[PDB]
């Protein structure tokens, strides 16, 4: 069974295995008094791993550098992070000073260097604008158009059928929105919409915090978006 925010300590990192070659990793970060859980992916490339977001923290990365060592024993050679808030990007330096070459779209660069949050080193050219998509490793970086931010990014595992939202993408139990301050809630049921037609074949839909479920976390995405915009 997949872990939840109180079955978990912050600082450490538990990892779950959606399919063959691939993985989630689910750390806890105390944040506005508030305690919650979240997600990130790990992909097998070879005797490699890429890395999609950070764990939320130094702390946090650095555990999950550890429990990926002693789990999977396999070295992490890239990250991606999928939007530029510190639950997708801190823990980037860590990541660095451990040898990983960590990406993002140069949008996200920029967002994170104004936030004061930490800054991949690499960008990923060829998202820029709503549809695009691109191969980094054994995955497709799909970029929908503004949702979550201006800068979300999905990623794709063709491998496996795995769909990754980031937080563009809520879970099914969330009843109502999250961190919206960076948020384009108009479009944001359009760029799901992109995301529908690209990805028809996924089997598993990853939320940036919760439980995965299949592209019912699509349309319920949409669902809990409008509603927050109705109100
Ligand atoms: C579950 C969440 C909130 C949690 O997830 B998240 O990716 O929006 C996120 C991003 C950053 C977070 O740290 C900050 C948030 C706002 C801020 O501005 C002052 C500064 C730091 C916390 C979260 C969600 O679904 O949006
Ligand atoms: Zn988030």
């Amino acid at each position: 069974a997949y872990p939840t925010v109180s079955e978990i300590p912050v600082g450490e990192v538990r990892l779950y295995q959606i399919a063959d070659g691939v993985w989630s990793h689910i750390a806890t970060q105390s944040f506005d008094g508030a305690v919650y859980p979240s997600n990130g992916l790990i992909v097998r490339d070879g005797d490699e791993l890429l890395l999609i977001d950070t764990a939320w923290g130094a702390k946090n990365t650095a555990a999950l550098l550890a429990e990926i060592e002693k789990q999977i024993g396999l070295p992490v050679t890239r990250a991606v992070s999928t939007h530029f808030h510190d639950d997708r990007v801190g823990g980037v330096d860590v990541l660095r000073a451990a040898g990983v070459a960590t990406y993002a779209s140069p949008s996200t660069r920029r967002l994170a260097e104004v936030e004061g949050n930490e800054i991949p080193t690499h960008s990923l050219e060829g998202l820029s604008s709503s549809g695009d998509a691109v191969r980094f490793g054994p995955v497709e970086l799909f970029y929908p158009g503004a949702a979550h931010s201006t800068d979300n990014l999905v990623v794709y595992v063709p491998s496996a059928s795995v769909l990754y939202g980031g937080c563009a993408i809520y879970e099914l139990s969330r009843t109502s929105a999250g961190n919206v301050a960076d948020a384009d809630l108009a479009e944001w049921p359009t760029s799901i919409e992109r995301i529908q037609q690209h990805y028809p074949e996924a089997q598993f839909v990853i939320p940036g915090h919760g439980l995965p479920g299949g592209l019912d976390l699509l349309k319920h995405t949409t669902n809990v978006v409008k509603a927050h915009t109705n109100a």
